[PDB]
Order: structure tokens, then C-alpha cells, then sequence
């Protein structure tokens, strides 16, 4: 009686021994991914390049050349874009807006508020700072309006939102560097923008006041957004430094999911998960390419390693029986884990013992698919927008990612060393219960060696040999 | 003459799964998940909800008409209300921290309204204000307990208006701006043009403008109220200070607490049991460390877990392993035997029969107790909310909230899944090891006067009478004789 | 020849899954649960020392906090749980709590002047109140300016700096409101007036909110502070008709890494730690501690435990495998050698002598087991203690949840850890004595009478060279 040996080196650890050579082994750790950015269930991100998504939305001209998807899964956009707010300033809720967008089922942008019916306006508004070929420009979804002649009647515009959509819209409010400057754009001191819908009340005084020159400019920009319900209107008064929308974006979501920050671009392909550093295919239970991943995923986890052992040990235990009484392994032996060898006036052989190799066999596939299909795995963003004045909580959510980070590494790294040291007794069991249940049937009629093999008494012929192999013999 | 060493089998169909097998037919077993509730809304801990029924929190505390028939308990444990209340806000407008004061209210030890600026001390100034939004029988009503301030006879003379907190209890106070639809609607009510209503505390300093803007109208108004609160301490006092557009408190809420807890959406209504653990479906009474029932609850629950079945085998493999022995070298398991889970048999010229080993059965029971002690009772149960309020411009710190929810949810069901895979297939080999001990403990001692023949049976050489048989099932057994041998 | 296991005067207790209160011959525990009662450096840098103080007290300069120590650089803040010297002139702080999350770490931490008092004439500069007292006199924060009308007159206030110290810069400023009209007349002249801040990032225009309040120090007026970060080469303006209370100093900041606060009562003491709490530090290679939630630096896993023992050595006897208090009754006190071993009794004298080879075999399993249940366990930096505001209940619950959510996680998972972990070493031990006793029958075969406890009686003679 013996079990199988090969020419594996592949190396698993237990909880009492480490470095232990295995004949086989399973790793259920994936570590690779394909480089690419890929499609995310079949939908594809929205790529910003080399802008961001405020200038995305408020229309800076650097970004006129950008794709836009009516649908997408996720968003890509830089570290630190170039293509921002070209007219310095600031956006409110801004990370909330991001995550608004995140993921979108269908985008559509549509003109709410034609710039050519604000007559009684100048409306040709523009700055360098925002230069489309040396020429003063703006943004090319929102709209400057100043006085017109030495004029600047009260401004009104509304919108009842009839497209069928919740639709997102954004205004701006300009604050003037000194109140000269306030007087040749707007001629009236005391202004104010007003903004209202079933939901938003809103009204914005500028604050005029000196600042640094950002892009040559010492004045800002402060925009602002709402969600337009359907049926729903939004109305627009000012009697100066309102920077009016032209447009609004028709939204409709979905899921929503996060952004990701890259540098690279869309290659279509396919994917459930991907990385900032490529994508991930994979049925495994644990990851360790990139924690900020987006789709489904293995649990992200600080290990290099996590090899499963599924073979026996390699010897070229509890049961006494592996690499003990039964001093080493049969490369010979190639039909299974464990069986026969015996010795005969008919000739010499290995044979596997093909149920109870059948068995362990079955037992381990399902110990293996016991520790990956367990594993709930959900849709997740990971990586998350916080301002500079959220620094605590970011930190929350960090300490809540580095939490989990924890316990799922050393849970994983411990379920793989208690259910390796009991694969490899599982083995030994295996054998030590092939041997014993052969024993147990030649009784007498054999001396037992002590090395695995009984000397038979009687003569054994391959019909007799068959008999023991069997459970037969008698 | 002989004798068999053997296992408990019964008619049971209940199946486990282990890490090396499944669907594995066992003896006896346990449900470690609990998945019944009562269907019920109960008390919990012997203290009643708060039943807004069709009102919603703001509705309630300002007094909106709708909410005249509602209950009002000195104290609660928890909050119902609705998804989507109908009577909220009849008067179109919005409340500040409105999730923040929602979380106040979700648990209170005691609560009680109190006047603190009696409506008929503004004299100077028109009191009666109503709207048909906020009407009882067509006529135009307000917030029971709000007073809307306007112009007396074309003249609005600046409002002051204070209270000393000496009720003895931190003080919950509310107060609003109204926000006109036009300069001309801000007149006929005010007179004056540039108002500001000005809040002062030992900790509060707030002075708002009214925001006069054109709007859609809510329930037929263009205008809208925005509600502010706070947090009286005790023997501080509150300054109100207005030349119009301030909608002031009549009434005031002590407020005592207490431990905190949360709001309960749900459709149901009270009903007058008790509970530990409450879910929107109903309350749960269990012992057991996971439950499956519903996410939201409230008190003291199980660990919730995404698990359809968690079955601990206590019992053996029902036959009708590791060491070779049951469903092994002894092929199959005794029905007539119910004593225990390991004994004997015996075949004897006085009589046969099935005799369970008492000591190394009890030995087992006690491990098994123990195994199952083990896994119910470390579990540590603290009381929690779950189910958390967040506004629409915290799209990012609810999802932070459902992600960590989430996050717990995969670690306690992959943890729960896998300890009892785990632990059912040391249950199933302990079975096993102590019914191949036992037979090997009567080995060691017959030795020669009997041959094994190697299904778990001894047969004896020599002749081996009642007397006898207590001596090897007692380890007594001995031995001269020897006979044979002859 | 016999065959049997150590045994002692041991009375360590631990407990496996499927029994409690074992008498096992040696254990380890793995539950840290001792501190060293003093509030030490964290990694080689001190702790800022608030002693009485707020840190709102401290950056404004409150007088009362004149005598704080002040160093360069630190790693975690003591602030008193209610300091008694915060805002000695009564009002608020805005984004507060954001503040001390940025200060709690400080790579490096200089006072600066940046706006000096002197330079602004045309306005009265010396303004004090007693709530600030230092000797009766009135004063104020020292490192604040109260700019007031000079002679019945306020012009406009203006006053800049370029952050030219190679490094951020946190500045801080106010706005007073007055108490009624009158009031900001003595003290502005001028009535619709506003407080203007601007940066490259920062856009604010402030106006004094005048209304009647209760008197907290006696006062009914209060200051608004408010804060930014000055980035480097950046400049910052401030323009004011009235009501402006300026800075004229910054605070050159570097950080770093970013800690938190401890909420303690007591001082410093000189000694080092890699992890503090608020009853002092720990110093433990062990995974789990049970001193204090509320940790500084790279702790253990904190766990609502009380004990933690896990079994190393076998159980003490004066199993799976059915040896160890088995067919071997018990257990020898006789051999100290070794876990396992032989008798042997012989006509030259009898003994007992340990099986090295097995021992050392299984010590070196038990070696690892302990090992791995320590090593595996991954520990970073963290803070734990946080701050919120009264208006943040829920982000401070959301907290709370997600803390109590681990703490339960690493409670049950340890628990059960040990618990399964013993029983599996216990029947570890069996097995090596069962193994052992296996493998000296296999040998003698025929020549020896298995008496069943474990002992063989020699049928020929077996002298101290067949032994």
C-alpha cells in the first residue's frame, strides 16, 4: 500500500509546518490583470481626457473635441486635469455632482434657455482666460449676460422641464475684483441672483472683493446646480452677475458607480471589474492588483500568496501513515492518488485504487469550491471624492477600507493554513483506511512488513490480487 | 457467541453540509439561523414607538392641522412613519438639518410640548395669519403651533421676543422665515421691505434675510417657509428679534435623552407585544446568532447574513471519515438501537439485544453541547439603528453608510457559511473517532479468546454468558479462559 | 518498554470547542492586556500638550494660555475632555473640528507674523475686553487684532500677505457681531459694513450678524473665527469697513501623516511606545489587546475578550486519538526531557528518557502555530478617538457603528480562533503519542506482550543496547 508522488515542486504552507512540496495545488489569489481599460458590462466609460467634469459640463472650449456617450458605466478622468474652470473660480457640492454622474443610463444635453431671447442684454460676453485662438471666449454651455447700452433690466428666464427626464442644470454667479467693475458690467450696485423651483430657493449676492490674479483674473465664478424634476420649473431672476445656463443636461440613472483616475485610454474590451492599472478576469476569491477597483470584485486583500493545497504531500502526519510508516511516495503510480502495487509470479505493477481516489478527489473539488463560491461579491466604487475641508471624513472611509483590508487578509491567509494542514491529514487518513481496510481482510494469511506491503503465505495469482483490490479475498 | 461495537440510526431526513461533502444525511441537528419574525410591530424593551401614521416628523413637531389625531407618547424607543408621509409641510418650504433632528427624535426618555411665547402676547401685531395649503373645514389654518407675525393696520413695529429655559430640560425650539413670491406680497404683509430675522443663544447666532424669488407653486403657493431648530440648554435663553417675515414658536418641546435610536419605515401599526429586535416585517425572539429576516432592524438583533440555511450537525451520519470507522470498516448503523449513539449488540445462547454505551455517549452529547454553546453564545449582540436618515445632498456619506453595511454583511455571511461547513465536518469525524475508539477499547481487551471479524463484530472463542458481556462493555473483561485454545 | 507523556505541576486552564476549563501542561496568551500608566512620545515625538486649553484657545492666543509649551513638531494632541480655556471672548469657530483633524499630526509647526499690529494706523488697534482679563486690565487674544474706529473714524481696512515661508500657511480671522446698533457705531462709526477674505482658492465676504443674546462672560456680543490654508507663493487680502478682527500672526504647517486626539487629564512622561492610550501605553508583539478602545499608532486588534489562552503544550493528566488519557491512563511527571518518550524497565535499572526526535518534531508545529496566529495579523497607524460636532450625530454614529461593527468582527473570529485552534493541538499531541506508540509495535512484533497501557513486556531479554 502506497500513494503518489511526481515531479512538483510547488510549495504550500500549514498552520504547524511551512515550505511543505504538494503534488498538486490550487492558488486562488488572482494578481493579474490585462493592462487595458476596458468597457464595463458592456457599457463604456466616460472618458474626460484631459478636462474635468466641471469643465466638461460648463462647456470650457478646451474640451469642445471630447467623445460623450449618451451611457456609460463609469468615469475616467485625471489626476489633475489641465481643462477645468477656465474663468477661475469654484462649484458648489461638487463631489456630490461627481458622484451624481458617476454612472448614468442616459444623457442627453438640450437647450433650455436660448442665448438670442435674452434681448435687452449683451450677451457676447467673453475673456482670454478662456481663449479659443487668441479671441476672448466662454464657456460654451452658459451664458454671460451684462448691460446692454448702459442698461441692465431685471433678468427672467424659467423653464417648466418637459423632456420627460429629471435634468440637471447649472448657473453661475460672477463676483467683480472692485465695484468699478461691477458698474461697466452690470451698471446697478446692489444685485442679486435668484434662483427657484418646487425644491430650491435660492438667492446670491456677489462679493465683490480683491483677490490674487488666477489666468490674469481677479474676479471668480461660483457655480451652482439643481436637480430639475419632471413637470417641474426652475426660475431665473437678476438684476446683475447672473451667468445664465443655455443648456441642461437630460439624466437618467441607474446605478450609480464612481470615478476613476487615469491616464490612459478606452481599448474595448470587456470586463466586471476593472483597475486603474487593467482589468480582472476572474472567478478567484481574493485580488491583489489595485484596491481601487470598480464592478464586481474579489475581496482586495495584503497578500502575495494564498496557495491551496489539493494533492498530498510530495515525498520522493496525524494518521501515521504518508511520509511515516509508509516511508515515501510511487512516481510509478499514475492512474490516482492512491492504490496497489504488488508482487507476483506473473509479473510486477502499479494500480491506483480508483474509489477511493474518486472519492478524495471529489472532496477536495469540493473543498476547493467551498472556499471560492461562497464569496458574495457586489458592484462597488471604492475610490471616492472628498473636498479639502472633508478630511475627516475621508479618513473615515479610509479607516472603514483599511478595516476590511485587514480582516478579510488574515482571515484568507488563515483558512488557507487551517484548511491546508487539514488536506494534507485528509490524504493521510485516505491511506491510512486504504491500508487498514486491506489489513483487516488477510488477517492470517499475510505477514505484515511494516512497510505498507504484506507477504503473502499462500500464493496469489492476478485472479487472487483482484479479490483484495476489490474487498473481496477470503 | 459474540459480540458488536456499533452506532445510532434513526428515521431522520435532516441533511448537512460539511467541507468535503454535501447533502449529508446526519442523526440530529440544529438550525443556527433564525428566518421567523411574528409579522408583528411590538414594543421594544416594554417602550411603545412613536406612531406619526400619515405625518411626517415636521408635520408633527410644527403642527401641521392633519396631525391633530395623533398620539403622543411621553416617551418611545423607535419612530414610525412612512415612506413618503402625506401631511408634512402644507405650507411649501424646507427644514434645515432636518436628518440631524430626525436622529434627536428617534429615541427620547421624555418629551413634552409646553408654551414658551403665548400667541396673545404679540400684541402690536396681526397673529391670525392662515393659508387655505394648511386648511381644517375649507377655512384657512397654520401650523397649530407656529404663529405667523404680519403687519396690524399697516404697521409692523420690531418683534422681540425671549424665554428663559427653566423647565428644567434641554429644550427643543423651532422657528421659520417666510419667503414672499414678490416685493409686493412681502408689503401687504410686512409693510417693510428690508427685513431680517435675528436668533440668538448662549451658542446660536443666526440672522436671516428674507429670499423674495419667483417659484413654482406647491399646493397653490409661490412662497415657501424655511424651518431652522434648536437645542435650548437648560436656564439659557433664546432671543428672537424681527422686522418682519418671522413665523415664531408658540410652543416648545422638552426633550430628555437617553441613548438614540432610529426611524422605522413601514406602513403597519402598533400592536402591543414585546421585543428585543424589531424588523419592518416584524419582531424577532430568538437566541440564535444569525437571522436572515430583514436588514433594518432595530435593538438587539443577530448578526444578518445572506444565508438561505445554516445547519450544525450534532448528531452522527445516519447510516442505515477520517477514522475509517462509521460508514467504514462497520458498513452501516443500528435503528433498533436508541439508547444512545455508540453501543453494543451481543449475540448470546440467553439472547440477543442492542445495549448503548452510556459513558462514551454522554462524553459526546457533552462535546457536541458544548460545540454548538460555543458558536451561539460567543456571539456578541449590541443594540443598533441600522436603517439611517440622509438628505438629498448626502449622496456620498449615505453610500459611505451602505458600503460599510455592506462590507459587514459579506464578512459575517462568508464567516458564517464557512464555520459551519467547517465545523459539521469535525462533527461528522468526532462521531467517527469515538465510535472507532470504542470498538478498539474492546479490542485491547479480548485480544486472543475472540477472532475479529472485521466488520465490528467479535466472536468468541469461548462461551461468554450475560455475565460476561457486562464485563467488556464495563472494561472489566479478563481473560484467563482460555478455552481457547480447546 | 513503555510509552507515554509529560505531565506538571501546571494548573494553566484553557478551553477548546468541544471542552472548557482544560488543565494543559504549558499556554500562551495572546490577549495584551497590560499598560504602563503613562502617556508617552509616539515614535521617538512628543504629543502636543494643550494642558487647560482648547486648541481654538491656543491658535487665537487666549491669554490664559500664555504658559503652554509649544513644540515644533508632534504626533498626536492632549486636550482635556472640556477645557476650561477656549473662547475667552464668547462665539464660534468655524469647520472646528476640520482643524484639529489637521493639526493633530505636525511634521513642523512655526508662529509667524505676518500682518504686524503696528502698521495699522488710521485705526485704533489696543482694543481689549475683560473677559480676556490678564490682571484685572482687559486684553485679548494675542494673536488677534481688534481693529476699531480711531478718533470717529473708520476707513476702509485693507492688508495682505505673500506666503513667502516656503511653506502652507494657517491663517485665521473673525468677525465681531455686536450686541445692538449703538454698539456698532462706538465701535465702527460706519453701520452696513463687511468683512472681505480672498485667496486663489478662498472667496468670502462676511457681515456682521447684530441681534441680542444671552451673556456668556458677561458678554452679549460674539466673535465668528474663521480659517484657511495659505498655499505656498500665495496671497491672502483683507478688506473691511468695520468689524474685522485680523490676524497677525500665521502658522507655517508641514505635515505629514495626520493622527488625532486624545482626550486625557494627565502629562507627558518620557517614555517611548509605538501605541498609547488614554491609561497609558502598551508595548506587546501579542494580536489582541483589550486596555482601551480609544488607541494612538499601530495597536493591536482591540477585542472585547477577557481571556485569550491558547493551548501549546498537552493536556495535563496526573482524545481523536484515543492515547492521551486513553489506552495511556496518564500522564509522567518522571520525564522532563520532552512532551513524549519511553520507561523501560530493565535488570540494570529502569528510567524514563524523551524521544527527542517527536518532541522536537512538535515543538516545532506548536512553534509555528503561535506564529502564524500572531504574525499573519497585519497593524497599521490608526487614531480611532474622532471628533464631532453637535450637529454631526449621525456622522458620529455612522462612526461609532462601523468601530462597535470590527470590534465585534475581531471578538467572535479571535474567540473562536482559539477555540478551534486548541482543541486542534490537543488532538495534535494525541496523535504524536499514538504515532509513537505505533511505531515502536510495528517492531517488536511476536517478542512482546501488548499489555494495553501503553507498556510492552519483553518475551526475550532487552539489555540497556536493546533498549
Amino acid at each position: 500500500i502506497g500513494y503518489h508522488a511526481n515531479n512538483s515542486t510547488e510549495k504550500v504552507d500549514t498552520i504547524l509546518e511551512r515550505n511543505v512540496t504538494v503534488t498538486h495545488a490550487k492558488d486562488i489569489l488572482e494578481k493579474t490583470h490585462n493592462g487595458k481599460l476596458c468597457k464595463l458590462n458592456g457599457i463604456p466609460p466616460l472618458e474626460l481626457g484631459d478636462c474635468s467634469i466641471a469643465g466638461w459640463l460648463l462647456g470650457n472650449p478646451e474640451c469642445d473635441r471630447l467623445l460623450s456617450v449618451p451611457e456609460w458605466s463609469y468615469i475616467m478622468e485625471k489626476e489633475n486635469p489641465r481643462d477645468g474652470l477656465c474663468y477661475p473660480g469654484s462649484f458648489n457640492d461638487y463631489e456630490e455632482l461627481k458622484h451624481l454622474l458617476s454612472s448614468v443610463k442616459h444623457f442627453e444635453k438640450v437647450k433650455i434657455l436660448p442665448k438670442d431671447r435674452w434681448t435687452q442684454h449683451t450677451t457676447t460676453g467673453g475673456s482670454r482666460a478662456c481663449a479659443v485662438s487668441g479671441n476672448p471666449s466662454f464657456f460654451r454651455n452658459m451664458v454671460w449676460l451684462t448691460e446692454k447700452g448702459s442698461n441692465y433690466p431685471v433678468a427672467k428666464g424659467s423653464y417648466n422641464n418637459t423632456s420627460g427626464e429629471q435634468m440637471l442644470i447649472i448657473w453661475g454667479v460672477h463676483h467683480p475684483n472692485d465695484e468699478t467693475e461691477q458698474r461697466t458690467l452690470y451698471q446697478n450696485v446692489g444685485t442679486y441672483v435668484s434662483v427657484g423651483t418646487s425644491t430650491l430657493n435660492k438667492r446670491s449676492t456677489p462679493d465683490i472683493a480683491t483677490r490674487p490674479k488666477v489666468n490674469g483674473l481677479g474676479s471668480r465664478m461660483e457655480f451652482s446646480w439643481t436637480l430639475l424634476d419632471m413637470w417641474d420649473t426652475i426660475n431665473f431672476e437678476s438684476t446683475g452677475n447672473l451667468i445664465a445656463p443655455e443648456y441642461g443636461f437630460k439624466i437618467s440613472k441607474r446605478g450609480s458607480s464612481g470615478i476613476m483616475k487615469t491616464e490612459g485610454t478606452l481599448e474595448n474590451c470587456e470586463t466586471k471589474c476593472q483597475t486603474p492599472l487593467g482589468a480582472i478576469n476572474t472567478t478567484l476569491p481574493f485580488h491583489n492588483v489595485h484596491p481601487l477597483t470598480i464592478g464586481e470584485c474579489p475581496k482586495y486583500v495584503k497578500s502575495e500568496k494564498l496557495v491551496l493545497a489539493t494533492g498530498l504531500r510530495n515525498v520522493p502526519g496525524l494518521f501515521g501513515a504518508i511520509a511515516g510508516f509508509i516511508e515515501g511516495g510511487w512516481q510509478g503510480m499514475i492512474d490516482g492518488w492512491y492504490g496497489y502495487h504488488h508482487s507476483n509470479d506473473q509479473g510486477s505493477g502499479y494500480a491506483a485504487d480508483k474509489e477511493s481516489t474518486q472519492k478524495a478527489f471529489d472532496g477536495i473539488t469540493n473543498k476547493v469550491n467551498s472556499v471560492i463560491e461562497k464569496m458574495n461579491t457586489q458592484f462597488e466604487a471604492v475610490g471616492k471624492e472628498f473636498s479639502n475641508l472633508e478630511r475627516r471624513l475621508e479618513n473615515l472611509n479610509k479607516k472603514m477600507e483599511d478595516g476590511f483590508l485587514d480582516v478579510w487578509t488574515y482571515n484568507a491567509e488563515l483558512l488557507v493554513l487551517m484548511e491546508n494542514e487539514r488536506t494534507l491529514d485528509f490524504h493521510d487518513s485516505n491511506v491510512k483506511n486504504l491500508y487498514d481496510k486491506v489489513r483487516m481482510q488477510l488477517r492470517d494469511n499475510v505477514k505484515e512488513l511494516g512497510n505498507g506491503c504484506f507477504e503473502f503465505y499462500h500464493k496469489c495469482d492476478d485472479e487472487c490480487m483482484n479479490s483484495v483490490k476489490n474487498g473481496t479475498y477470503d
